[PDB]
Protein backbone atom coordinates (compact mmCIF):
# COMPACT_ATOMS: atom_id res chain seq x y z
CA UNK A 1 0.00 0.00 0.00
CA UNK A 2 2.63 2.79 0.64
CA UNK A 3 4.31 1.26 -2.90
CA UNK A 4 1.56 0.97 -5.59
CA UNK A 5 2.80 -0.06 -9.35
CA UNK A 6 0.72 0.96 -12.10
CA UNK A 7 0.62 -2.41 -14.51
CA UNK A 8 -1.31 -3.45 -17.68
CA UNK A 9 -1.35 -6.68 -18.17
CA UNK A 10 2.08 -8.71 -19.99
CA UNK A 11 3.18 -5.04 -20.75
CA UNK A 12 6.67 -3.80 -19.73
CA UNK A 13 5.50 -3.19 -15.80
CA UNK A 14 5.81 -7.24 -15.52
CA UNK A 15 9.77 -6.85 -15.44
CA UNK A 16 9.00 -4.00 -12.45
CA UNK A 17 6.62 -6.66 -11.16
CA UNK A 18 8.36 -9.39 -11.13
CA UNK A 19 11.26 -7.56 -9.21
CA UNK A 20 9.64 -6.56 -7.28
CA UNK A 21 8.09 -10.31 -5.72
CA UNK A 22 11.86 -11.23 -5.83
CA UNK A 23 13.24 -8.39 -3.65
CA UNK A 24 10.13 -9.53 -0.72
CA UNK A 25 8.86 -5.80 -0.87
CA UNK A 26 5.28 -4.79 -0.10
CA UNK A 27 3.20 -3.68 -2.62
CA UNK A 28 0.11 -2.98 -4.05
CA UNK A 29 -0.66 -3.65 -8.43
CA UNK A 30 -3.21 -0.29 -9.54
CA UNK A 31 -4.68 -2.44 -13.30
CA UNK A 32 -4.83 0.01 -16.17
CA UNK A 33 -5.96 -0.44 -19.66
CA UNK A 34 -5.47 1.27 -22.84
CA UNK A 35 -8.32 3.28 -22.16
CA UNK A 36 -8.04 3.65 -17.90
CA UNK A 37 -4.01 4.66 -19.17
CA UNK A 38 -5.62 7.73 -21.30
CA UNK A 39 -8.54 8.77 -18.25
CA UNK A 40 -7.68 11.86 -16.30
CA UNK A 41 -6.98 9.87 -12.78
CA UNK A 42 -3.61 8.55 -14.14
CA UNK A 43 -2.64 11.19 -16.41
CA UNK A 44 -2.69 13.45 -13.13
CA UNK A 45 -0.53 10.60 -11.88
CA UNK A 46 1.49 10.33 -15.07
CA UNK A 47 1.01 12.54 -17.66
CA UNK A 48 2.31 10.62 -20.30
CA UNK A 49 -0.03 8.30 -19.99
CA UNK A 50 2.16 5.08 -20.52
CA UNK A 51 2.95 1.92 -17.86
CA UNK A 52 4.88 1.85 -15.64
CA UNK A 53 4.41 4.22 -12.66
CA UNK A 54 5.88 3.08 -9.22
CA UNK A 55 4.19 5.56 -6.48
CA UNK A 56 6.29 5.42 -3.15
CA UNK A 57 4.46 7.24 -1.34
CA UNK A 58 3.44 10.67 -2.87
CA UNK A 59 5.83 10.21 -5.24
CA UNK A 60 5.43 8.88 -8.71
CA UNK A 61 8.08 7.45 -10.73
CA UNK A 62 7.40 6.22 -14.02
CA UNK A 63 10.27 4.83 -16.34
CA UNK A 64 10.72 0.50 -16.13
CA UNK A 65 14.98 1.63 -16.35
CA UNK A 66 14.58 4.11 -13.77
CA UNK A 67 11.93 1.34 -11.20
CA UNK A 68 13.88 -1.72 -12.54
CA UNK A 69 17.21 0.19 -10.45
CA UNK A 70 14.64 1.38 -8.10
CA UNK A 71 13.76 -2.05 -6.51
CA UNK A 72 17.01 -2.73 -6.82
CA UNK A 73 18.30 -0.10 -4.74
CA UNK A 74 15.29 -1.00 -1.66
CA UNK A 75 15.80 -4.73 -1.79
CA UNK A 76 17.98 -5.89 0.75
CA UNK A 77 21.38 -7.70 0.03
CA UNK A 78 20.43 -11.11 1.11
CA UNK A 79 17.87 -11.36 -2.00
CA UNK A 80 20.97 -11.20 -4.01
CA UNK A 81 19.57 -8.48 -6.92
CA UNK A 82 22.64 -6.05 -6.92
CA UNK A 83 25.40 -8.87 -7.35
CA UNK A 84 28.39 -8.12 -5.14
CA UNK A 85 26.89 -4.64 -4.89
CA UNK A 86 29.71 -2.80 -6.35
CA UNK A 87 30.24 -0.06 -9.28
CA UNK A 88 31.10 -2.87 -11.70
CA UNK A 89 28.03 -5.16 -10.45
CA UNK A 90 25.65 -2.34 -10.76
CA UNK A 91 26.99 -1.43 -14.28
CA UNK A 92 26.86 -5.20 -15.58
CA UNK A 93 22.81 -4.91 -14.42
CA UNK A 94 22.53 -1.41 -16.11
CA UNK A 95 23.85 -2.75 -19.15
CA UNK A 96 21.67 -5.70 -19.70
CA UNK A 97 18.86 -3.44 -18.68
CA UNK A 98 19.51 -0.63 -21.22
CA UNK A 99 19.59 -4.20 -23.81
CA UNK A 100 16.05 -4.65 -23.18
CA UNK A 101 14.89 -0.96 -22.52
CA UNK A 102 16.84 0.67 -25.26
CA UNK A 103 17.49 -1.90 -28.22
CA UNK A 104 15.04 -4.72 -28.05
CA UNK A 105 11.55 -2.66 -26.76
CA UNK A 106 11.99 -0.26 -29.25
CA UNK A 107 12.09 -2.90 -31.93
CA UNK A 108 8.60 -3.92 -30.83
CA UNK A 109 7.16 -0.83 -32.01
CA UNK A 110 6.46 -1.75 -35.36
CA UNK A 111 4.96 -4.66 -34.04
CA UNK A 112 2.72 -3.47 -31.98
CA UNK A 113 0.88 -0.68 -34.41
CA UNK A 114 3.82 1.57 -34.55
CA UNK A 115 3.87 1.46 -37.92
CA UNK A 116 -0.16 1.63 -38.95
CA UNK A 117 0.78 5.55 -40.39
CA UNK A 118 1.94 3.77 -43.52
CA UNK A 119 -1.57 2.69 -44.59
CA UNK A 120 -0.45 0.36 -47.11
CA UNK A 121 -1.00 -3.20 -46.11
CA UNK A 122 2.13 -4.49 -47.94
CA UNK A 123 4.64 -1.73 -46.36
CA UNK A 124 3.16 -2.71 -42.49
CA UNK A 125 4.07 -6.51 -43.01
CA UNK A 126 7.38 -5.65 -44.31
CA UNK A 127 7.78 -3.35 -41.29
CA UNK A 128 6.72 -6.01 -39.12
CA UNK A 129 9.36 -8.08 -40.81
CA UNK A 130 11.72 -6.23 -40.62
CA UNK A 131 11.56 -5.61 -37.01
CA UNK A 132 11.50 -9.79 -36.43
CA UNK A 133 14.41 -10.07 -38.03
CA UNK A 134 16.59 -7.24 -36.17
CA UNK A 135 14.59 -8.81 -33.04
CA UNK A 136 16.11 -12.16 -33.96
CA UNK A 137 19.70 -10.41 -34.55
CA UNK A 138 19.08 -9.17 -30.74
CA UNK A 139 17.70 -12.30 -29.19
CA UNK A 140 21.12 -14.44 -31.08
CA UNK A 141 23.11 -12.21 -28.90
CA UNK A 142 21.80 -12.36 -25.66
CA UNK A 143 21.65 -16.35 -26.48
CA UNK A 144 25.42 -16.33 -26.81
CA UNK A 145 25.94 -14.55 -23.68
CA UNK A 146 23.53 -17.02 -22.10
CA UNK A 147 25.59 -20.25 -23.65
CA UNK A 148 28.49 -19.07 -20.78
CA UNK A 149 26.71 -17.31 -17.89
CA UNK A 150 23.69 -18.04 -15.77
CA UNK A 151 22.18 -14.96 -15.80
CA UNK A 152 22.74 -11.98 -17.68
CA UNK A 153 25.02 -9.74 -15.36
CA UNK A 154 26.89 -11.06 -12.16
CA UNK A 155 25.70 -14.59 -12.40
CA UNK A 156 22.78 -13.77 -10.20
CA UNK A 157 19.16 -12.68 -11.36
CA UNK A 158 18.65 -9.14 -11.65
CA UNK A 159 15.77 -6.66 -13.08
CA UNK A 160 18.20 -7.38 -16.44
CA UNK A 161 16.59 -10.84 -16.56
CA UNK A 162 12.91 -9.91 -15.39
CA UNK A 163 13.38 -7.43 -18.40
CA UNK A 164 14.67 -10.27 -20.84
CA UNK A 165 11.96 -12.48 -19.89
CA UNK A 166 8.95 -9.78 -20.53
CA UNK A 167 10.36 -9.14 -23.81
CA UNK A 168 10.55 -13.10 -24.42
CA UNK A 169 6.77 -12.79 -23.85
CA UNK A 170 5.60 -10.45 -26.34
CA UNK A 171 8.27 -12.38 -28.92
CA UNK A 172 5.86 -15.34 -28.59
CA UNK A 173 2.86 -13.29 -29.25
CA UNK A 174 4.01 -11.53 -32.22
CA UNK A 175 5.98 -13.76 -34.25
CA UNK A 176 9.78 -13.37 -33.35
CA UNK A 177 11.39 -16.25 -34.64
CA UNK A 178 13.48 -18.06 -30.94
CA UNK A 179 14.09 -21.42 -32.94
CA UNK A 180 18.11 -23.17 -32.02
CA UNK A 181 18.37 -20.59 -29.40
CA UNK A 182 18.68 -22.98 -26.70
CA UNK A 183 20.29 -20.91 -23.57
CA UNK A 184 17.59 -18.48 -24.62
CA UNK A 185 15.03 -21.42 -24.10
CA UNK A 186 16.19 -22.37 -20.72
CA UNK A 187 16.74 -19.11 -19.61
CA UNK A 188 12.65 -18.24 -20.71
CA UNK A 189 12.10 -22.10 -18.73
CA UNK A 190 14.00 -21.49 -15.24
CA UNK A 191 12.20 -17.94 -15.27
CA UNK A 192 8.44 -19.77 -15.82
CA UNK A 193 8.99 -22.05 -12.98
CA UNK A 194 10.30 -19.50 -10.73
CA UNK A 195 7.39 -18.74 -8.04
CA UNK A 196 7.47 -14.62 -8.03
CA UNK A 197 7.59 -15.12 -11.89
CA UNK A 198 4.32 -17.59 -11.54
CA UNK A 199 2.52 -15.54 -8.95
CA UNK A 200 3.68 -12.11 -11.08
CA UNK A 201 2.09 -13.91 -14.16
CA UNK A 202 -1.07 -15.41 -12.53
CA UNK A 203 -1.89 -11.84 -10.24
CA UNK A 204 -1.89 -10.04 -14.11
CA UNK A 205 -4.07 -13.03 -15.39
CA UNK A 206 -1.94 -14.81 -17.47
CA UNK A 207 -1.68 -17.76 -15.94
CA UNK B 1 43.07 5.06 -16.77
CA UNK B 2 39.53 5.27 -18.81
CA UNK B 3 38.74 5.35 -22.95
CA UNK B 4 35.45 6.43 -24.26
CA UNK B 5 35.08 5.31 -27.93
CA UNK B 6 33.19 7.71 -29.52
CA UNK B 7 31.77 8.85 -32.95
CA UNK B 8 31.38 12.79 -33.05
CA UNK B 9 28.16 13.98 -32.16
CA UNK B 10 26.78 10.76 -31.61
CA UNK B 11 25.17 9.99 -28.11
CA UNK B 12 28.21 9.15 -27.20
CA UNK B 13 28.82 12.78 -26.92
CA UNK B 14 26.29 12.68 -23.92
CA UNK B 15 29.20 10.45 -21.43
CA UNK B 16 31.89 12.97 -22.89
CA UNK B 17 30.04 15.60 -21.51
CA UNK B 18 29.57 14.19 -18.21
CA UNK B 19 33.20 12.90 -18.06
CA UNK B 20 34.08 16.70 -18.38
CA UNK B 21 32.05 17.24 -15.82
CA UNK B 22 32.57 14.86 -13.26
CA UNK B 23 36.23 15.80 -13.57
CA UNK B 24 37.89 12.67 -14.27
CA UNK B 25 40.89 12.01 -16.25
CA UNK B 26 40.18 10.22 -20.14
CA UNK B 27 40.87 9.39 -23.30
CA UNK B 28 39.15 9.59 -26.51
CA UNK B 29 38.97 6.99 -29.18
CA UNK B 30 37.50 8.02 -32.55
CA UNK B 31 36.00 5.92 -34.55
CA UNK B 32 33.78 5.90 -38.21
CA UNK B 33 30.68 3.84 -39.25
CA UNK B 34 33.70 1.69 -40.77
CA UNK B 35 36.15 0.94 -38.13
CA UNK B 36 32.91 0.39 -35.57
CA UNK B 37 32.62 -2.61 -37.54
CA UNK B 38 36.45 -3.55 -37.54
CA UNK B 39 36.84 -6.73 -36.02
CA UNK B 40 39.45 -4.87 -33.19
CA UNK B 41 36.58 -2.70 -31.90
CA UNK B 42 34.08 -5.80 -32.48
CA UNK B 43 36.55 -7.53 -30.12
CA UNK B 44 35.33 -4.93 -27.42
CA UNK B 45 31.77 -4.36 -28.46
CA UNK B 46 29.90 -7.09 -30.48
CA UNK B 47 26.96 -4.91 -31.04
CA UNK B 48 29.81 -2.53 -33.16
CA UNK B 49 27.82 0.29 -32.16
CA UNK B 50 29.26 3.63 -29.71
CA UNK B 51 29.44 4.03 -26.62
CA UNK B 52 31.98 2.12 -25.06
CA UNK B 53 33.83 2.90 -21.67
CA UNK B 54 36.78 1.02 -21.36
CA UNK B 55 38.22 0.69 -17.47
CA UNK B 56 41.48 -1.29 -18.12
CA UNK B 57 40.70 -4.39 -19.63
CA UNK B 58 36.85 -3.88 -18.71
CA UNK B 59 34.20 -2.72 -21.34
CA UNK B 60 31.11 -0.87 -20.41
CA UNK B 61 28.59 -1.09 -23.75
CA UNK B 62 25.52 1.24 -22.75
CA UNK B 63 24.64 4.80 -22.68
CA UNK B 64 22.36 4.78 -19.53
CA UNK B 65 24.92 2.02 -17.32
CA UNK B 66 28.21 4.12 -18.95
CA UNK B 67 26.33 7.60 -17.82
CA UNK B 68 25.15 6.30 -13.90
CA UNK B 69 29.05 4.87 -13.89
CA UNK B 70 30.27 8.44 -14.71
CA UNK B 71 28.02 9.06 -12.04
CA UNK B 72 29.14 6.78 -9.21
CA UNK B 73 32.75 7.84 -9.65
CA UNK B 74 32.63 10.96 -9.65
CA UNK B 75 33.50 13.00 -6.36
CA UNK B 76 30.62 13.98 -4.15
CA UNK B 77 31.41 17.84 -4.90
CA UNK B 78 30.95 17.69 -8.42
CA UNK B 79 26.95 17.31 -7.26
CA UNK B 80 26.83 14.58 -10.25
CA UNK B 81 24.38 12.54 -8.20
CA UNK B 82 21.81 15.39 -6.92
CA UNK B 83 21.16 14.87 -3.02
CA UNK B 84 22.23 11.29 -3.25
CA UNK B 85 19.63 9.79 -2.27
CA UNK B 86 17.49 6.50 -4.21
CA UNK B 87 15.01 8.98 -5.32
CA UNK B 88 17.68 11.78 -6.92
CA UNK B 89 18.99 8.48 -8.55
CA UNK B 90 15.89 7.59 -9.79
CA UNK B 91 14.98 10.80 -10.97
CA UNK B 92 18.39 11.18 -12.87
CA UNK B 93 17.71 7.70 -14.48
CA UNK B 94 14.02 8.44 -15.15
CA UNK B 95 15.58 11.38 -17.49
CA UNK B 96 18.53 9.27 -18.73
CA UNK B 97 15.83 6.81 -20.15
CA UNK B 98 13.68 9.00 -21.36
CA UNK B 99 16.42 9.80 -24.12
CA UNK B 100 17.45 6.80 -24.34
CA UNK B 101 14.53 4.67 -24.77
CA UNK B 102 11.58 7.14 -25.69
CA UNK B 103 13.56 9.84 -27.97
CA UNK B 104 16.61 8.49 -29.56
CA UNK B 105 14.65 5.20 -30.87
CA UNK B 106 12.32 7.69 -32.77
CA UNK B 107 15.28 9.03 -34.74
CA UNK B 108 15.91 5.75 -35.99
CA UNK B 109 13.75 6.24 -39.54
CA UNK B 110 15.57 9.72 -39.37
CA UNK B 111 18.82 8.03 -39.76
CA UNK B 112 18.13 5.85 -42.22
CA UNK B 113 16.40 2.66 -40.48
CA UNK B 114 13.62 2.75 -43.17
CA UNK B 115 15.81 2.50 -45.69
CA UNK B 116 14.42 -1.14 -46.45
CA UNK B 117 10.60 0.29 -47.30
CA UNK B 118 12.24 1.07 -50.67
CA UNK B 119 9.71 3.35 -51.95
CA UNK B 120 10.77 7.36 -51.30
CA UNK B 121 6.78 8.64 -50.07
CA UNK B 122 6.71 5.33 -47.52
CA UNK B 123 10.63 6.54 -46.10
CA UNK B 124 9.35 10.24 -46.27
CA UNK B 125 6.21 9.43 -44.37
CA UNK B 126 8.40 7.15 -41.56
CA UNK B 127 10.39 10.40 -41.26
CA UNK B 128 7.40 12.62 -40.40
CA UNK B 129 5.99 10.52 -38.34
CA UNK B 130 9.61 10.47 -36.59
CA UNK B 131 9.67 14.01 -36.58
CA UNK B 132 5.82 14.60 -35.20
CA UNK B 133 6.28 11.60 -32.37
CA UNK B 134 9.54 13.41 -31.65
CA UNK B 135 7.76 17.13 -31.08
CA UNK B 136 5.13 15.63 -28.86
CA UNK B 137 7.81 14.04 -26.79
CA UNK B 138 10.23 17.24 -26.92
CA UNK B 139 6.62 19.74 -25.61
CA UNK B 140 7.10 16.97 -22.35
CA UNK B 141 10.47 17.84 -21.96
CA UNK B 142 9.96 21.65 -22.91
CA UNK B 143 6.95 21.55 -19.89
CA UNK B 144 8.63 20.23 -17.36
CA UNK B 145 11.89 22.70 -18.00
CA UNK B 146 9.01 25.40 -17.49
CA UNK B 147 9.64 25.00 -13.91
CA UNK B 148 12.63 23.62 -13.77
CA UNK B 149 16.42 24.46 -15.40
CA UNK B 150 17.63 20.90 -14.86
CA UNK B 151 15.59 17.37 -15.37
CA UNK B 152 16.51 15.76 -12.19
CA UNK B 153 16.36 17.51 -8.52
CA UNK B 154 17.03 20.73 -9.70
CA UNK B 155 20.74 20.09 -10.86
CA UNK B 156 22.61 19.05 -13.62
CA UNK B 157 23.45 15.45 -14.20
CA UNK B 158 23.64 12.76 -17.50
CA UNK B 159 19.88 13.27 -18.03
CA UNK B 160 20.68 16.44 -18.58
CA UNK B 161 24.11 16.05 -21.19
CA UNK B 162 21.24 13.08 -23.38
CA UNK B 163 18.60 15.41 -23.77
CA UNK B 164 21.10 18.13 -25.06
CA UNK B 165 22.54 15.38 -27.62
CA UNK B 166 19.51 14.52 -29.21
CA UNK B 167 18.31 18.28 -29.24
CA UNK B 168 21.48 18.45 -31.94
CA UNK B 169 20.17 15.93 -33.92
CA UNK B 170 16.68 17.93 -34.07
CA UNK B 171 18.64 20.68 -35.21
CA UNK B 172 19.98 18.70 -37.88
CA UNK B 173 16.98 16.41 -39.03
CA UNK B 174 13.97 18.86 -39.16
CA UNK B 175 11.93 18.41 -35.86
CA UNK B 176 9.93 21.04 -35.17
CA UNK B 177 11.12 22.66 -31.39
CA UNK B 178 9.16 25.62 -32.16
CA UNK B 179 7.30 27.40 -29.29
CA UNK B 180 9.45 24.78 -26.70
CA UNK B 181 10.65 28.32 -24.88
CA UNK B 182 11.83 26.20 -21.97
CA UNK B 183 13.79 23.70 -23.72
CA UNK B 184 15.21 26.21 -26.31
CA UNK B 185 16.37 27.79 -23.07
CA UNK B 186 17.86 24.72 -22.38
CA UNK B 187 19.84 23.88 -25.25
CA UNK B 188 21.27 27.61 -24.11
CA UNK B 189 22.63 27.09 -21.30
CA UNK B 190 23.95 23.76 -22.23
CA UNK B 191 26.07 25.56 -25.16
CA UNK B 192 26.88 28.48 -23.21
CA UNK B 193 28.45 25.64 -20.45
CA UNK B 194 32.01 25.15 -21.08
CA UNK B 195 32.35 21.48 -20.31
CA UNK B 196 29.96 21.08 -23.20
CA UNK B 197 32.15 23.29 -25.20
CA UNK B 198 35.20 21.37 -24.33
CA UNK B 199 33.52 18.11 -25.56
CA UNK B 200 31.71 20.02 -28.63
CA UNK B 201 35.79 21.17 -29.69
CA UNK B 202 37.61 17.78 -28.77
CA UNK B 203 35.24 15.86 -31.23
CA UNK B 204 35.39 18.62 -33.83
CA UNK B 205 31.96 19.98 -33.58
CA UNK B 206 30.25 23.23 -33.92
N1 LIG C 1 10.68 4.16 -21.99
C1 LIG C 1 9.42 3.79 -21.28
C2 LIG C 1 8.41 3.26 -22.30
C3 LIG C 1 6.97 3.24 -21.72
C4 LIG C 1 6.09 2.30 -22.55
O1 LIG C 1 6.44 1.94 -23.70
N2 LIG C 1 4.92 1.87 -22.02
C5 LIG C 1 4.04 0.95 -22.76
C6 LIG C 1 3.99 -0.43 -22.09
S1 LIG C 1 5.09 -1.65 -22.84
C7 LIG C 1 2.60 1.38 -22.86
O2 LIG C 1 2.05 2.01 -21.95
N3 LIG C 1 1.96 0.99 -24.01
C8 LIG C 1 0.54 1.18 -24.43
C9 LIG C 1 -0.08 2.59 -24.37
O3 LIG C 1 0.63 3.63 -24.26
O4 LIG C 1 -1.44 2.66 -24.43
C10 LIG C 1 9.62 2.75 -20.16
O5 LIG C 1 10.50 1.77 -20.39
O6 LIG C 1 9.01 2.78 -19.09
N1 LIG D 1 21.14 1.28 -26.60
C1 LIG D 1 22.47 1.75 -27.06
C2 LIG D 1 22.29 2.30 -28.47
C3 LIG D 1 23.66 2.36 -29.20
C4 LIG D 1 23.61 3.22 -30.45
O1 LIG D 1 22.53 3.48 -30.96
N2 LIG D 1 24.77 3.67 -30.99
C5 LIG D 1 24.77 4.51 -32.20
C6 LIG D 1 25.28 5.94 -31.92
S1 LIG D 1 23.90 7.14 -31.87
C7 LIG D 1 25.63 4.00 -33.31
O2 LIG D 1 26.69 3.44 -33.06
N3 LIG D 1 25.11 4.28 -34.57
C8 LIG D 1 25.61 4.03 -35.95
C9 LIG D 1 26.06 2.62 -36.26
O3 LIG D 1 25.80 1.62 -35.54
O4 LIG D 1 26.82 2.52 -37.40
C10 LIG D 1 23.12 2.85 -26.22
O5 LIG D 1 22.42 3.89 -25.81
O6 LIG D 1 24.29 2.83 -25.93
CL1 LIG E 1 24.91 -5.26 -24.11
CL1 LIG F 1 10.32 11.26 -17.06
Amino acid sequence: HHMKLYIMPGACSLADHILLRWSGSSFDLQFLDHQSMKAPEYLALNPSGAVPALQVGDWVLTQNAAILNYITDIAPAERGLSGDGSLKARAEINRWIAFSNSDVHPMYWALFGGTAYLQDPQMIARSQDNARQKLRVLYQRADAHLKHHNWLANGQRSGADAYLYVTLRWAKKVGVDLSSLDALSAFFERMEADPGVQAALQAEGLI
